[PDB]
Order: C-alpha cells, then sequence, then structure tokens
C-alpha cells in the first residue's frame, strides 16, 4: 500500500507543477487505507509560503475529518519535508510518514537548503517519536526523478 | 517600537482566548512600524493545527501585500516560535523576530515540549540567518504572564 499512495503523491507533485499552482510536492493523508486528503504545493495558488504540499493536505484532511488530530491517519509526502511541514506533522498527530525523495533533490535544482533536524534525529530540544519511512527501490526512484523531470516548468521559490 | 509591537501581539493572544479561537498565542507583522497583520492562534476556530498565530500572521501579511515573501517586514510573537512557525518564518524571509515569552512558559500550563533548535541556535540541517530578538524585562513579564492568566480559559490542543 505504500507504494501506490508514495506514487500518489509523485502525480500529485507533477499535476500541482503541471497546473502552476506551485512546486513539484504532494502530499497524500491517508486513513487506514481510505485517502482523506490528497493535495500538492500551493504556494503559487494561494500566494501563502506555507501552502507546501504537507501543510495543505493537513488542512484538508482536518478540516474534512472535523477534528484538530490525525492520529489514526498517516501521510505520504513525494520529498522530504522541510522543518515547517515536519512541525506541521507533529502538530497534527499524524502517526506516520512515508516519504519518496531525499531533501537534496529538491536542492539539486536550487531549493533551500532547508532541512528538518527533528526528521534526521540531529536536534537538542526538538526530538521525534513518529515513525518515519523513507521509501527505497521503485517509488524511491520515481519520486527522486520528479526535480530533473519539472525543474524547467515552474518558478523557483 | 518593540514593546508596542510585542504588547499588541500579547494582546491578540489574550483576545483569541476570549472568542475561543484558539491558544494564547498573537502575532504581529509590521513593515516600518506600519502593521501589516495582527492575529491570534485560530487552531480551533478553522479546525486546523497549522493555524498559529505566527502562521496566520504569516498568511495574511502575504495576502494584504500579495507576494510570497516578506524580507522587508519584522514579526512579534507573544511566545517562542514553535518548530513549525519558526520555520514557517524562514521560508516567509521575514527580517527579524522578536519574542515574548519562552516555549517553557507555554510547556508549564500543558503544551508540548516542542522546542525550535534553530531559533536556539542549536540547529544542525536548519540554519536560520534572521535576526531574533528576545524580549527583556517589561515585555517578557507581560508575554510570561500571558500563560498563569490565561489557565483554564481555553481548551488545549
Ligand atoms: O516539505 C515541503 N513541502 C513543499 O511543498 C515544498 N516546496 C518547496 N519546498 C522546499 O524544498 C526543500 C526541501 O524540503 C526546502 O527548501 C523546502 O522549503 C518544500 N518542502
Ligand atoms: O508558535 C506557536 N504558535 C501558536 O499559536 C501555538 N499554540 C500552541 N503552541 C504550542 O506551544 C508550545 C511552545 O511553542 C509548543 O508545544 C507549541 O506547539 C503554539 N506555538
Ligand atoms: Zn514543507
Ligand atoms: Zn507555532
Amino acid at each position: 500500500s505504500d507504494h501506490k499512495f508514495l506514487t500518489q503523491a509523485v502525480e500529485e507533485a507533477y499535476k500541482g507543477v503541471d497546473c502552476g499552482d506551485g512546486g513539484p510536492f504532494g502530499a497524500v493523508i491517508v486513513h487506514n487505507n481510505e485517502v482523506v486528503a490528497s493535495c500538492h504545493n500551493m504556494v503559487l495558488k494561494y500566494t501563502d509560503p506555507t501552502a507546501h504540499a504537507e501543510v495543505t493536505a493537513i488542512r484538508e484532511a482536518c478540516k474534512k475529518l472535523n477534528k484538530i488530530e490525525l492520529s489514526e491517519c498517516e501521510i505520504y509526502a513525494s520529498c522530504e519535508p522541510c522543518p515547517m511541514c515536519f512541525g506541521a506533522i507533529h502538530l497534527s498527530r499524524l502517526k506516520r510518514l512515508v516519504y519518496g525523495a531525499k531533501a537534496e533533490a529538491a536542492i539539486a535544482i536550487g531549493f533551500d537548503d532547508f532541512i528538518a533536524d527533528a526528521l534526521r534525529g540531529t536536534g537538542v530540544y526538538q526530538k521525534s517519536s513518529l515513525e518515519i519511512k523513507k521509501a527505497d527501490g521503485n517509488g524511491a526512484a520515481i519520486a527522486e526523478q520528479v526535480f530533473q523531470n519539472t525543474k524547467e516548468k515552474f518558478r523557483l521559490y
């Protein structure tokens, strides 16, 4: 099931960059194999620098489920969540995170050198016991290729 | 001017608690002593765990100026911004953060031990360049008092 939802996040990244909503980032929030939210980066469409794919997905899932905690849900991110998005995942009480590409793949096409210490376990104050899986193999290769594939179809931000 | 805007952020915190919008947190974004945004936590109002005072203020400031970067603006937070909000502050390119109370003040009254390494200077992957001022004296007293005064006047989240 991990491959299915990570693939959906990747295709959301492509869709969002193709419609000009924002950058090539997708996020899918699922509740026991039922997709609650399927979103991409909306920074350009919303004129909102916080409207990352993950934050957008959290907003939508919480509004749809009428609760501010997503402890029964998991989030699939096309790319490794940034510090803001990882903090949002923590505040959401999401119980699992699966992400496709490492943040370096986005940094390679010019994005901010902006990586969540708590995700990589390199913090003094911020810790995390969130279950975190970095995908490998097939879906991971596809997810990493997103940034080379889309790098001239959108504005950096 | 720092004290005036920090006190307005604290006033926003009290205001938001009174109307049941969310927790005792406020944020004011200014552009050369002109207020661009004045908000409080809206997590309960919006059913959105990302709607912290800082994130709400960034969204509204960027909507008012019709741009996704706030490089000429400064932000005043009644309480030390969390990892999510400090990440959003990074992404917004706000050039200066002035915050009132230490995160320990919010932790003492029930909020998560959820502290941003990059704000306190212990981040490894996240490196902030923005100027950061922790308020002293009367401003610190105001901001810390927020959490004693609003104890059990709001629903925790
Ligand atoms: O988690 C993220 N979600 C996004 O939508 C997004 N859009 C851009 N970025 C930037 O990509 C880099 C790798 O996380 C960081 O510079 C992010 O700010 C994003 N990070
Ligand atoms: O930066 C923040 N803005 C808020 O609105 C807010 N509301 C609650 N909290 C929590 O307070 C603690 C200290 O920052 C952390 O547990 C935050 O999640 C907040 N942090
Ligand atoms: Zn992000
Ligand atoms: Zn916050």
